[PDB]
């Protein structure tokens, strides 16, 4: 047992080893002596979750006694993962089950590996308001996070044949303890119908109604009692009208038709950074705000002047996905509370707040205006009214200035007229971010330039973060406990304390600690993968890992190219000393994402080579990591040594799996991009290996024009490799299976993987070069894990709180449970 | 506190107490400040249910290391009403719950009220499915009861405009706190596909998968510390083929369509007697039999020769809608198991037996021989081959005679091919009952004539029951206790001694006792009336009910005509005395059902036309019981004066609701059909009001051939309300509204509602000459009550145990919780 895990004290243990069966009987009905794990993981669950119950209450009840400013978190997307361990670690309660366990005769490892991932996201973005709840709970500020309740979540991923497989995740199938259904607190959520004016304001009737009903998932903030709430919605359909709309086809056929309006909150579009505008997906992004807002508004009520609103409520909108906040804030004041419009128009305004999360055009959401039309003409006649005003705004402040005027609309014209959502977002909130401090520059000077010279004070930077309770106490209590030797524990909720760890880079015990704690994670993973999946990695080689989702923008074909150069150089010089490798690559493909989908193929074709290529032996390994998700980077990321984080300057807006990897001794390969740039800013440029085109170089390209060829020309070893694809030397039974790619990579790589291919290669040179030095490795290392503090989720929080929401972050602990 | 509701003992309420406010704060995470009744309502249950689940595991256990013959006893319908106060009568909980809750300062009656009923059936086939599992478990039989867990019920009943609107019945939107999942033992089914004949055997593949989850419900004996379970399959369709059937349309829709196989499980067809042979029917019966045979073998092979499966197994068809048994039966001994036909044909017959519940010709499974074709290829060969082998016999045993050949054949010849699935069930079955008396008599006269003469030893009878529990000391505990302050407790699990209440039919004491209970019921019910509904009955006048499925047989209409009938004798002598009647009749009508909906408008046509007249005042009142089902029964029955049951002779199979009113204090006026014969023999024909044609005396009519119009020209009261109904008395803004009505009494009443009219009016005039004396009426009573016994349930089963299923029914208390 570690320090950081808690006390495991005779009490303690015993109250739980009770309960556990407790539980295993009544709420579980079974015995020990037909009890499977999972039986036992259930067991587990409903005991840590009855300690979180006392304090949940409590911290509401304390919210609605003191009636602090309340935030609320709108996303479409939640990646939380597991939640068992991690509410053991908020509640100090890691120790105590383990030794409770231990002595009922179970491996609490084993159990924890039963629980299914809640997988209500695709990647970053989800993850990102994962830990953002996580360091809001551990600030003390009064939030909820809302969204949906997804039945599926991001599919499965399978590998056949070399192929991505997609399979439904079924992840309610045996039950969720950790969520408590609300059904008395169900909103009702209108579609389609029609407007009529009437004497006194415009009325929305003849919609189609459907139930939303919330279920509530307690946040736990570390070691301070406090537990706010996750709410999210699921869709039901009404009793009646859903059958009682009579004269018709059928009274079963009317049941089972429920199933028409229920599927709004059926599955998660496993999209990332790409806009697809289906009628399916709209309807998710109206149903999640507009229960939301009722909810909002009704428990302000309880707190009608609503001048106040703004002083007692704050929105943030995650991306654009809940832009409709804003004309549907206006709808209730205006249509329902019968305030005037500018007066219902400053408050939505002050309550209101944008993230931005790309900049990249196939990702923006531009809905067509007949689909606004005919599933919610209201908003729609209010979006044109806010546009109206606002080129008006323009117009005044730029006179003569008309094609500023169409630039800024918030319709867009042409073959199909659409609503451009982030032109919205801008226009509707006081505070517009992005995500680092290039990207906030970037949405500055080009993207949203007219916006910013109208308003320069919306616009705000908001770096990215992590939380380190779930990526490094969690996933690597090993070297936490070594940190919490040398300075103790505060810094788990004060990550910059970890900067003290600098006067340790000389320290020969340190050190020889830092490089055994590594050695052990990649043990554990290299036989995870085996016991899992079997397959072969030796634990001596560098783990070279780049886990993401797959997009041609992160550039997993770059890595792949310097895969098959380190290939043919040994294959060419045989008995050459090389450091040893073991190439890692992991992520997710959009089911319809085609050139994702190839690259999949590729990587696992190329694996197929080199993997069983008697001369390469054991100093190259390619693994395509299967089925990437939350759960399997709390396991790959401890045990890496090289970050790949290397998308083409200027389209990663920020990055989180780059700081995950930083927080936990990996030393960085990577491009100036997003975060990047700043986490070299902290730890030193000579302790990152930087390479390739910065953004100004890359616009120069553009300039000129891109042309691919010129590098096939002038790299001999890159042309090499494009003849192996082409030839069909990593498909022999089918010699064009990778045409597209090359076709992509000679003809329209918007991306520029072969301008940066010779830097990459080299600065690649320079990470095996150091590698080989143990010591010096290790202390790069140090230097890294030692300023990652700026990069703690806590901080980011405490800036959005300060800045845009005009709330201050407690770190005091609640009244005990 | 009554005495038959147990002890309320210092230590029992204490722990109860402390077990609520448990389960109110961990359980439903709630404090008293914000419960509702509905909070207090769950916290409740699930403490009950806590005293259950000891029980539940150790009966298992025991049938586990016992290993006695095993019930199954499989339906479409389990119609189990509310849980709660069942649960507690049989636990003997009642008044301890009852005096925790009186101190925790809450009305234990009024959280009663707030449980959901279990609606999972249509109405008399469905709940005597339920009172068979309660006596089963009473009488110490290890039995199942195995059926399907729709997610929608029968549907809830809204009376508007005096018309029937449906609406969907969401049992399950507030949970099931007595059901546990049990996803572990899911199991797969299959549909479609195609036979492969292979060298050895036959093969069904390419089929289509969906998986039958399991739910279990507890059913508790009576006070025996016996707990049997209710096992109800769900759809779930699986992860993969449910999207892993590559080129295709999406995956979004393939994750969307996964509610075409769920759809199996939800919603119960709203039919009472009535068969619709649609797919979906069709797959839901393969459904629950292919489940529930692979549980039932797999428990099996756990107590390879199956010579011993009918000495370890007995499986009890509740109609044919389970009827696929037997052919699946024989195809996992064949196909799977390999035995060869004879010896798997022997197995079968041994362990499968056959109840049949109607002679109505609609209400017959005659499944098209191109749906068996589609679904189940395997099965329809195999029946083909069970009729072939059957026919053989009939032959070799009836030689040259080739139209018993047609008659008997499993395979309906005409315009399309047909499967007769009830020839099926007696072909496969060594034991066939018909539910009462006069029933069992016809199946051997009439329907089943050639099978009797084949196979005589097969039929059997076993005359129907209802639980005394639930319908006596749950829903009358006024009146249990007035008994057992006489008698004892004894009773309620032997029925029987209510015979020793004969001696008291002249004591003065008991009488006095006896019509003071029915008074307060009346008052108590007559409340309920107001407080929902705002109704306006008289507690003085004689309750008249007639509460059952709406349908042409069970002649709701002849009551109208008598309805009318007295409505227009008052007006003719307004100033006349005449004993005060308050009418009553209520029942679902199937929702593609329209004469059935007719008769319920004229009902409340009637009602409107005579509860708002003058001159009738409070003497007569005519009131239609919205949304009929368990719940409401127990609270009108016991209430009831006049128990109505005057179906057509010959066409209700037994009834069981005339059991109910008999065993509650009313009299019956009724035909000599179905099992009112045997009440009838039992109190004595000179305490019942019997009228009208017996079974004879229909079928010399039908010989004469049924002319209504002789009846109209020679009844003028009669000819009177035809003529009311005709000319728009009863729809005055609808002149014709009732034109098919009028039209089928007239010219197509297959039921005779005229040829009983005459004698009908003439019995219910003595009924309201023997109400005039209540002494008399109330000494009728006595003798009603006191010979109930023969229909408790409990004696039906015994029966059923000895005789169809080899097994010895046991009063002896489990070795306590
Ligand atoms: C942190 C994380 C991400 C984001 O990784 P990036 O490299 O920033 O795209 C994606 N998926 C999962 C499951 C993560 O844990
Ligand atoms: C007992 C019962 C029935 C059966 O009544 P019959 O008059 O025999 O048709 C039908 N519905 C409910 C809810 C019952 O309690
Ligand atoms: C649309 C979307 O998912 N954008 C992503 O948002 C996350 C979290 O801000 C960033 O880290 C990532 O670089 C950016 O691509
Ligand atoms: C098909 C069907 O529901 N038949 C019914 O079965 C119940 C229970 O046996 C009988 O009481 C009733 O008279 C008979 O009509």
């Amino acid at each position: 047992q570690i320090s950081v895990r808690g006390l495991a004290g005779v009490e303690n243990v015993t109250e739980l080893k009770k309960n556990f069966n407790r539980h295993l009987h009544f709420t579980l009905v079974k015995d020990r002596n037909v009890a499977t794990p999972r039986d036992y993981y259930f067991a587990l669950a409903h005991t840590v979750r009855d300690h979180l119950v006392g304090r949940w209450i409590r911290t509401q009840q304390h919210y609605y006694e003191k009636d602090p400013k309340r935030i609320y978190y709108l996303s479409l997307e939640f990646y939380m993962g597991r939640t068992l361990q991690n509410t053991m670690v908020n509640l100090a309660l890691e120790n105590a089950c383990d030794e409770a366990t231990y002595q009922l005769g179970l491996d609490m490892e084993e159990l924890e590996e039963i629980e299914e991932d809640a997988g209500l996201g695709n990647g970053g973005l989800g993850r990102l308001a994962a830990c953002f709840l996580d360091s809001m709970a551990t600030l003390g500020l009064a939030a909820y996070g809302y969204g949906i309740r997804y039945e599926f979540g991001i599919f499965n991923q399978k590998i056949c044949g070399g192929w991505q497989m997609e399979e439904a995740d079924d992840w309610l199938r045996y039950g969720n303890p950790w969520e408590k259904a609300r059904p008395e607190f169900t909103l009702p959520v209108h579609f389609y119908g029609r407007v009529e004016h009437t004497s006194q304001g415009a009325k929305w009737v003849d919609t189609q109604v459907v139930l939303a009903m919330p279920y509530d998932t307690p946040v736990p903030g570390y070691r301070n009692n406090v537990v706010n709430t996750m709410r999210l919605w699921s869709a039901k359909a009404p009793n009646d009208f859903n059958l009682k709309d009579f004269n018709v086809g059928g009274y079963i056929q009317a049941v089972l038709d429920r199933n028409l309006a229920e599927n709004i909150s059926r599955v998660l579009y496993p999209n990332d950074n790409f806009f697809e505008g289906k009628e399916l997906r709209l309807k998710q992004e109206y149903f999640v705000v507009a229960a939301t807002l009722q909810d909002i508004i009704r428990r302000f009520k309880s707190s009608t002047n609503f001048d106040a609103f703004p002083d007692k409520v704050a929105i943030q909108l995650n991306d654009t996905h809940p832009s409709l906040a804003i004309p549907e804030l206006m709808r209730v004041l205006v249509d329902l509370e019968r305030l005037d419009w500018d007066k219902a128009w400053e408050v939505t305004v002050k309550t209101c707040a944008y993230t931005n999360h790309t900049v990249i055009p196939e990702a923006l959401e531009r809905w067509p205006v007949h689909l606004l039309e005919t599933l919610l003409p209201r908003h729609l006649q209010i979006i044109y009214e806010i546009n109206q005003r606002f080129l008006n705004r323009v117009a005044a402040a730029f006179p003569g200035d008309v094609d500023r005027l169409r630039r800024m609309s918030l319709v867009e014209e042409g073959a199909v007229k659409r609503i451009n959502m982030a032109h919205l977002c801008i226009a509707g909130s006081h505070a517009v971010n992005g995500v680092a401090r290039i990207h906030s520059e970037i949405l500055k000077k080009t993207i949203f330039k007219d916006f910013y010279e109208l308003e320069p004070h919306k616009f705000q930077n908001k770096t990215n973060g992590i939380t380190p309770r779930r990526w490094l106490v969690l996933c690597n209590p090993g070297l936490a406990e070594i940190i919490a030797e040398r300075i103790g524990e505060e810094y788990i909720s004060d990550l910059d304390q970890l900067r003290k760890l600098l006067s340790y880079v000389d320290d020969e015990a340190f050190i020889r600690d830092v490089a055994k704690v590594k050695q052990e994670n990649k043990l554990k993973f290299a036989a995870y993968l085996e016991r899992e999946y079997k397959v072969h990695i030796n634990p001596n080689s560098l783990f070279d890992v780049q886990v993401k989702r797959i997009h041609e923008y992160k550039r997993q074909l770059l890595n792949c190219l310097h895969v098959i150069t380190l290939y043919n150089r040994i294959k060419k010089e045989p008995n050459k000393f090389v450091v040893p490798r073991t190439v890692m690559i992991g992520g997710k493909a959009a089911p319809g994402y085609h050139m994702a989908k190839m690259i999949i193929k590729l990587i696992t074709a190329i694996g197929d080579v080199v993997n069983h290529d008697p001369v390469v032996g054991d100093r190259l390994r390619v693994i395509f990591l299967e089925n990437y998700r939350v759960s399997l980077a709390e396991k790959v990321i401890p045990a890496a040594d090289l970050s790949e984080q290397i998308s083409t300057a200027g389209t990663e807006a920020s990055g989180t799996g780059n700081m995950k990897f930083m927080l936990n001794g990996a030393l960085t390969i990577g491009t100036m991009d997003g975060a990047n740039v700043e986490m070299a800013e902290e730890a030193g440029e000579e302790n990152f290996f930087i390479f390739g085109m910065r953004v100004e170089d890359v616009d120069r390209l553009d300039q000129r024009g891109y042309n691919a060829q010129e590098y096939y020309d002038r790299i001999p070893e890159l042309r090499q490799i494009i003849e192996q694809l082409s030839s069909g030397f990593f498909s022999p039974k089918q010699p064009d299976l990778f045409k597209d790619i090359v076709n992509m990579l000679m003809h329209h790589d918007r991306f520029k993987v072969f301008a940066d291919y010779e830097e990459y290669v080299k600065c690649q040179e320079r990470v095996s070069a150091l590698y080989k030095n143990p010591r010096e490795w290790t202390r790069m290392v140090i230097r890294n894990i030692a300023t990652s503090g700026k990069f703690s989720s806590d901080r980011t929080i405490a800036q959005y709180a300060r800045e845009i929401w005009g709330v201050e972050p407690s770190r005091q602990r609640l009244p005990a449970p």
